[PDB]
């Protein structure tokens, strides 16, 4: 039961997502979040406020935006990338991978420029519109999502940067060619071994630089000698230009990982790239006061951000 609650409000087909039509003939997506109260509990209210403030901060075609601002309204997205990859009947041509990647990276670029790190990018939160174009959601902070975590996150590193999103993006690129996720691990050790088997044994001096003391304790006697595999065997459907980018996105050490601008500028996107995409529709630095926490103090900023009925 969910549709009956909106009969007294305004339409039917983390929270509960359901489809429907708007006041006018527009296909929308309505998310309902109330209990697990959430909007009353100052901790979880701050998390919901963070999502609303983030969605309202951006106004870019590759980032999900609110259509009506607990009930939440956005445009209805046909399907997600996970469903397109995990449905072998639908074929993803290299031309489709190039287009998808260009839009995925543009969305990440928009977040990174505003100082936002997704931290959990996977095909499940890369949504596809009715017009086939890519949109990113769930940038506000199942088992398979741990297959897209950068080595520094697997190693519980506190000083992770926007570069974790590159590794995630690099994982979804190889997944579009292989039609099977790249690093399908079940443990801390086997997830790291699968990564190292493909990328090559990183220097000990580099791992200590991007691991928590406990991750170093787990890996203390865990010394590997594994050589770097040929990328042609790892991702066989990819051409040398696509493999060059994948390898650059999938750098163990984030200090060598290709930046959002550099990947967008790579020859792989030559036929699609326009330098204006790096600057158009960009939001300014996103600021959120995490220090402030109270009952009625949050409900006043809630009505301040919303202007449309
Ligand atoms: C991380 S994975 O479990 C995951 C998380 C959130 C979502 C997810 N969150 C939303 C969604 C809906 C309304 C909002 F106001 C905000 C987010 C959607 C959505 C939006 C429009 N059409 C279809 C679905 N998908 C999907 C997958």
């Amino acid at each position: 039961a969910a549709m009956r609650d909106l009969i007294a409000e305004l339409v039917q087909r983390y929270g509960a997502v359901c489809a429907g039509v708007d006041s006018e003939g527009i296909p929308v997506a309505i998310k309902r979040v109330f209990n697990t109260n959430i909007l009353s509990d100052s901790f979880l209210c701050k998390r919901v406020l963070r999502e609303i403030r983030l969605l309202n901060h951006f106004h870019h075609p590759n980032i999900l935006g609110l259509r009506d601002i607990l009930y939440l309204v956005t445009e209805l997205m046909r399907t997600d990338l996970a469903q397109v990859i995990h449905d072998q009947r639908i074929v993803i041509s290299p031309q489709h991978i190039q287009y998808f990647m260009y839009h995925i990276l543009l969305g990440l670029h928009v977040l990174h420029e505003a100082g936002v790190v997704h931290r959990d990018l996977h095909p499940g939160n890369i949504l596809l519109a009715d017009n086939n174009d890519i949109t990113i959601c769930d940038f506000n902070l199942y088992v398979t999502h741990r297959w897209y975590r950068a080595p520094e996150l697997v190693m519980q590193f506190k000083g992770f940067t926007k570069l974790v999103d590159m590794w995630s993006a690099g994982c979804v690129m190889a997944e579009m060619f292989n039609r099977k996720a790249l690093f399908r691990g079940s443990t801390f050790y086997n997830q790291l071994n699968k990564i190292v088997e493909v990328v090559g044994t990183p220097k000990i001096e580099d791992v200590v630089m991007f691991s928590s003391p406990s991750a170093r304790d787990y890996l203390r006697n865990s010394l590997s000698n594994v050589p770097a595999r040929a990328w042609t065997a790892v991702v066989p459907t990819a051409d040398p230009v696509a493999l060059d980018l994948i390898a650059k996105m999938l750098e163990f050490n984030p200090q060598r990982r290709i930046s959002t601008e550099q990947a967008l500028r790579h020859p792989y996107f030559e036929s699609l790239f326009d330098p204006l995409d790096l600057t158009e529709g960009l939001s300014e630095r996103f600021h959120f006061d995490e220090s402030v926490t109270d009952v009625y103090d949050m409900h006043k900023i809630f009505t301040a951000e919303v202007e449309r009925f």
